[PDB]
C-alpha cells in the first residue's frame, strides 16, 4: 500500500471542504510538500504521482501551466498577493495568480461550502473548467447538453486545483480592512477577524482581490446602484432521484407565454418568469410579483422597504414551500412526480426569496493605494464587482472574465506598467464586461486566455486614458 496514492485517491473524491483539507495534508505528509507552497510544491506532487488516477490531470494542468502568457511560472514571481473569498471566482482568480507564478494567499471567512442552487454556464466556462480537470473531479461535470452546475461542486474542483497549484488558503478569517505600511520599507497587511497567525498578520502583499460576493462592500470602490421596479426571487432544489422518468422531464432555460397565465388561474402564482436545471437537484429559480405573493401567505405584511418585505420575519417558510412546489409542479406538468424539497445545510427545506430589484455594480474595477513608497494594487473580482440577475446567467461567465482581466491586470502590473496605465488598461476592459456575450466575444474558446486579445474581438485598450484614471490612484506621499 501506498499513503500517498491512498490521500491523492480520497482527495479527488472527497465531497466535503473538511475532507479536501485533511486528505491534501496527508497527501502532503506523504509525499514530504506542504500546502500552500506554490508551483515549487506542485511540481514535487505531480512528479511522485505519475500513476493511473493522476497521470490525465497533470497533462491538462501542464497544458494551461504551459500557456506563454504565464512564462512558465515566472510572470509575477516578484508579486504577492491577498484573494479575498473561497467562492468560485476568488478561487478562479488564486487558480491564474498560481499560474502566473505570484505568492497567493486567499482568506475565507467561512469553513464549507454549503450552497447548493444551480449556475448556468456559459460555452466558454465549460472548455475552461474541463480544461483545468473538472472531470476527474466531477464525474457528473456538464455531462450531455447539460450547461450547469451547483455552486458548492464548482468550489470543489476549483479548490482541489487550487490546492495542487499551491495556493494557500485560510478559512473561518474575515478580511475587515487593510493596516496601511506604518513607515517607509513597511508594506501593505490586511485586517482580518479573528486574530490570525504571526505569518498571516504579518502577511504583506502588492496586490489584493477582493472576490467576497454581492454584499461585500469594498472600500475607496465607488459603487452604482440602481433600484429598478420591485421583482423578487425565490429558488428552490428538489430531491433528483436520478430516475429514467426523472431524465425525461425537459429543462426550463427561462410573458412570453399563455403559460404564465395558466400558471396564474389555475394556482393564483403570478410569475415574470420561471427557470428548471436539472443538476444534483430538481433546481427553480422564479420571480414573482408582491401582490400574489401577499395574497397566498407567503408575505406576512405589505412593507415598502424591500429588505423588510423580503426578511426572515415577514416570510412564511410553510407557505413559501407550497408557493414553490405548486410553482415547479405546474412548470413541469407534474412529470417530476411528487417533490420533495432538498435539505440545505442546516436541515431545512432548500428554498429562499431573495431581492431581485437592486442591481449594483462597481463604477471602476480596480484602484491603486500608495504610502510611505509602497504601492497597492486593488481589484474586484464577482459579484463584488457586478451582481449577475441569477436567471439570465451571465454570474459564472462574467465573474471568470472579471478573474481573467485581474490576473492580466496584475502581470501588466508585475512587468512594471505603473500605477495609471495598469488602471487604464483595467478600464478600458472593464467597460466591456455588462455587454459581454457568447455571440459578441472570440467564437474558438478553446483558445480563451489571460491576454484578453485572445476572449474580446478588435480590443481597443486604449479606450481609457491614463489621465482619465487619475482618481482611481490614491497616491498619499511621494516616497
Ligand atoms: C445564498 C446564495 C444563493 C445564490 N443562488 C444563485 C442562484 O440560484 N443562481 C445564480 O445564478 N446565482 C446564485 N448566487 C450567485 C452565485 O453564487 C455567484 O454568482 C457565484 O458564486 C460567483 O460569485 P463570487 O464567487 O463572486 O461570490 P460568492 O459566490 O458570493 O462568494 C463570495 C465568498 O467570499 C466570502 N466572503 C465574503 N466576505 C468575506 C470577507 N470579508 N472575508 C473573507 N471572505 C468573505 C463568502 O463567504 C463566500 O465564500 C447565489 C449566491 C448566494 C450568496
Ligand atoms: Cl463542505
Amino acid at each position: 500500500t501506498n499513503p500517498a496514492h491512498d490521500h491523492f485517491e480520497t482527495f479527488v473524491q472527497a465531497q466535503l471542504c473538511q475532507d479536501v483539507l485533511s486528505s491534501f495534508q496527508g497527501l502532503c505528509r506523504a509525499l514530504g510538500v506542504e500546502s500552500g507552497g506554490g508551483l515549487s510544491q506542485y511540481h514535487k506532487i505531480k512528479a511522485q504521482l505519475n500513476y493511473w488516477s493522476a497521470k490525465s490531470l497533470w497533462a491538462k494542468l501542464d497544458k494551461r501551466a504551459s500557456q506563454p502568457v504565464y512564462q512558465q511560472g515566472q510572470a509575477c514571481t516578484n508579486t504577492k498577493c491577498l484573494v479575498v473569498g473561497a467562492g468560485p471566482c476568488g478561487l478562479r482568480a488564486a487558480v491564474e495568480l498560481a499560474l502566473l507564478g505570484a505568492r497567493v494567499v486567499l482568506v475565507e471567512k467561512r469553513i464549507k461550502f454549503s450552497r447548493h442552487n444551480v449556475l448556468h454556464l456559459w460555452p466558454f466556462t465549460i472548455h475552461d473548467l474541463r480544461a483545468l480537470g473538472a472531470k476527474k473531479f466531477y464525474g457528473r461535470f456538464c455531462t450531455g447538453t447539460l450547461d450547469h452546475i451547483s455552486i458548492r461542486q464548482l468550489q470543489l474542483l476549483l479548490l482541489k486545483v487550487a490546492l495542487l497549484l499551491g495556493v494557500e488558503i485560510h478559512w473561518g478569517v474575515k478580511f475587515t480592512g487593510l493596516q496601511p505600511p506604518p513607515r517607509k520599507g513597511s508594506g501593505w497587511r490586511a485586517q482580518l477577524q479573528p486574530n490570525p497567525p504571526a505569518q498571516l498578520a504579518s502577511y504583506e502583499f502588492d496586490v489584493l482581490i477582493s472576490a467576497a460576493g454581492g454584499k461585500f462592500v469594498p472600500e475607496g470602490f465607488t459603487i452604482r446602484e440602481m433600484r429598478g421596479k420591485l421583482a423578487i426571487g425565490i429558488t428552490a432544489n428538489f430531491v433528483n432521484g436520478r430516475t429514467v422518468e426523472e431524465t425525461q422531464v425537459p429543462e426550463i432555460s427561462g410573458y412570453n407565454q399563455k403559460f404564465f397565465q395558466s400558471l396564474l388561474k389555475a394556482t393564483g402564482i403570478d410569475l415574470e418568469n420561471i427557470v428548471y436545471y436539472k443538476d444534483e437537484t430538481h433546481y427553480f429559480v422564479m420571480t414573482a410579483k408582491k401582490q400574489c405573493l401577499l395574497r397566498l401567505g407567503v408575505l406576512r405584511q405589505d412593507l415598502s422597504e424591500t429588505d423588510q418585505l423580503l426578511g426572515k420575519a415577514n416570510v412564511v417558510p410553510e407557505a413559501l414551500q407550497r408557493f414553490a412546489r405548486a410553482a415547479a409542479d405546474f412548470a413541469t406538468h407534474g412529470k417530476l412526480g411528487k417533490l420533495e424539497f432538498a435539505q440545505d445545510a442546516r436541515g431545512r427545506p432548500d428554498v429562499a426569496a431573495f431581492d431581485f430589484t437592486s442591481m449594483m455594480r462597481a463604477e471602476s474595477s480596480a484602484r491603486v493605494q500608495e504610502k510611505h513608497g509602497a504601492r497597492l494594487l486593488l481589484g474586484l473580482v464577482g459579484d463584488c464587482l457586478v451582481e449577475p440577475f441569477w436567471p439570465l446567467g451571465t454570474g459564472v461567465a462574467r465573474g471568470f472574465l472579471a478573474a481573467f482581466d485581474a490576473a492580466w491586470m496584475v502581470k501588466r502590473w508585475a512587468e512594471g506598467a505603473g500605477p495609471l496605465e495598469v488602471l487604464a488598461e483595467r478600464e478600458s476592459l472593464y467597460q466591456l464586461l455588462s455587454q459581454t456575450s457568447p455571440e459578441n466575444m472570440h467564437r474558438n474558446v478553446a483558445q480563451y486566455g489571460l491576454d484578453p486579445a485572445t476572449r474580446y474581438p478588435n480590443l481597443n485598450l486604449r479606450a481609457v486614458t491614463p489621465n482619465q484614471v487619475q482618481d482611481l490612484y490614491d497616491m498619499m506621499d511621494k516616497e
